């Protein structure tokens, strides 16, 4: 199943995109697709994957 | 839900870990632990998610 992708500042965690199907590491940031169509790009690393509790942890660079 | 990891070597595709729970980026490499406990380190970058295929899809080096 598709996982919420969080951006994660030190303690804090704001959802950045729910249902996350495709997750393409690119030149321009990584570029999510959900499972709607949607997409939004955002130039960061995954910090970790969590994938039994539906999390991908994001931190911008 | 829990993935599966591939290594991408060209257009070959070679099961690496079976149902992936943690995949947390190291300066060793990538760790992954599957939901069995089992641990892998491997030094690849992500070249792609596929959440709703449970597929992780790695590139060595």
């Amino acid at each position: 199943c598709e996982a919420s992708a969080f951006i994660v500042n030190g303690d804090k965690e704001e959802l950045f995109l729910e249902r996350v199907d495709k997750l393409i590491p690119t030149e321009e940031g990584l570029l999510l697709e959900n499972i709607f169509g949607q997409r939004k790009v955002i130039k960061a690393k995954i910090k970790r994957l969590e994938l039994v509790d539906h999390r991908i942890l994001l931190e911008r660079e």
